[PDB]
């Protein structure tokens, strides 16, 4: 049982493990997308590029929440994790406004268990939360609508043009 | 307008807007303390040294505010910058008394955007004091007072010569 | 007071602190300049380094104006900076034009100053301007001036388009 | 005679050769101000080289109007070399007061010969003196003004404790 668990409510206990299903969650939507856009008919290699790094990315802030619910003396427990949302992805543009929008999701989830913690006086889940995730979030939710802006000032009368040179010019390929 | 904008209240964007000015007024007061340690009949490189850098790490404070404005999806306004409170500043140990009375009024300002921030429940913005700001504050007033007790042990009777042995041994010169 | 001065003129003196001030709002200036295209929704990289770079070169320009100033025993006024004259910059083009008419100004400052300092037979003060500032003046307007040209064939019919790939082709970026 | 010699009038060529007496007079007095600082009951080893290094420099400055002179197609004239103003130059402060006198002596010789140069439209001698004299003369006087003051400051009640200091903190020794 625990030898070590001290200040660590169950509330926040059983929110941590609902955050990693969410990023894990995040991450298999991400997968999902990377291949959408490596299909012959789609083949945009820097988006597809962009989203498996993503996916990379969630799965290691699921694995992050799971090292600190040991370190704090909680279980883990998992739930099935969710398919995704869509099995085709749409355009380049459609595609990084689901990414935004399904960020902040993960954003307002972040900012909710940090108010539980808040609540709890949980210090360590507040400090940890802000040391490894708030910034991260922030920082990615910033490059997306940069993203955005950019994809949306390329559509003009154009779309198809437009689309490969954002993804030849702005995001990263071999 | 604003795709990414989440937790920032418009308090704490015109509170940051204001903070920024107060950083890029204290970057120009320690402008103006390091060209007067640079004139002829003043000729104290080390006390012009310390001001010119802490003009630039003022400017280097303000920069990431704004930065982080933008990283938010706040709305960066500049206002005018008010020149410095004096044209000449005495001697190094009036200067030194007037720069700490110029950092504890950003450390205050520092703590009521804290408070602000707590209130509006914004872990980003605390986070973000705490982080880049708020020890390096301390750290800076520390010195200060480290400096403002030396010089104020060298005045004895003999000002001159106190005032040249704190600049030619403890402060940084050529 | 002044053991060095010699044959620097009360005129020269105030000219050069105006010129000062000048220098400093034009860095201001280009400090909102670059922080707009910071912006998530304007999103222009390579625009908001050109601008954030030309905030420190004219900040540098100001600095060497400063030691001048004591250089020649002459004694360094400041005064408010006033605010930029837009919150928000508009397009590239349009931004590129602001800049221009901006550099055109500090240019017949600079020309002012050499003229008095020409009729105040000060060769000092008129080598100092034609060593460090008429020449670099001068290549920074045709800079510009090929940017604007540039900028403008590529508005065509498909002005975002044209934006796009003028950042992303001409202007420096990571 | 003159195969080469354009635009260089006889005035400018007669001026040059008295600058080049005033430069080689300005040296001699350097070298006597040196050795002073080297008797064993003066003992001003940081003094003694700073104006040492100051005999050099004059003579360096000397050398570069003769070049000059040839290069235009003038004819150097050598005239005695009048010895210093004094035999002993009594403290580190009467020194470099006497020092910035014969700088400022030198610094209008320059500004006089300019003045001859614009009214002959010798743009060459003009921009010779601009280029590797006006700004160096002008940084001279500025460092002798920085070491008066420092050198004022430290008389205080103590004037050889000062001038020990002086020697040990600001010039450099072995
Ligand atoms: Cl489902
Ligand atoms: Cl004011
Ligand atoms: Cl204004
Ligand atoms: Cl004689
Ligand atoms: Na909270
Ligand atoms: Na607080
Ligand atoms: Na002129
Ligand atoms: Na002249």
């Amino acid at each position: 049982s625990s030898q070590i668990r001290q200040n660590y409510s169950t509330e926040v206990e059983a929110a941590v493990n609902r955050l990693v299903n969410l990023y894990l969650r995040a991450s298999y939507t991400y997968l999902s997308l990377g291949f959408y856009f490596d299909r012959d008919d789609v083949a945009l290699e820097g988006v597809c590029h962009f989203f498996r790094e993503l996916a990379e990315e969630k799965r290691e802030g699921a694995e992050r929440l799971l090292k600190m619910q040991n370190q704090r003396g909680g279980r883990a427990l998992f739930q099935d994790l969710q398919k995704p949302s869509q099995d085709e992805w749409g355009t380049t543009l459609d595609a990084m406004k689901a990414a935004i929008v399904l960020e902040k999701s993960l954003n307002q989830a972040l900012l909710d268990l940090h108010t539980l913690g808040s609540a709890q006086a949980d210090p360590h889940l507040c400090d940890f939360l802000e040391s490894h995730f708030l910034d991260e979030e922030v920082k990615l939710i910033k490059k997306m609508g940069d993203h955005l802006t950019n994809i949306q000032r390329l559509v003009g009368s154009q779309a198809g043009l437009g689309e490969y040179l954002f993804e030849r010019l702005t995001l990263k390929h071999d």
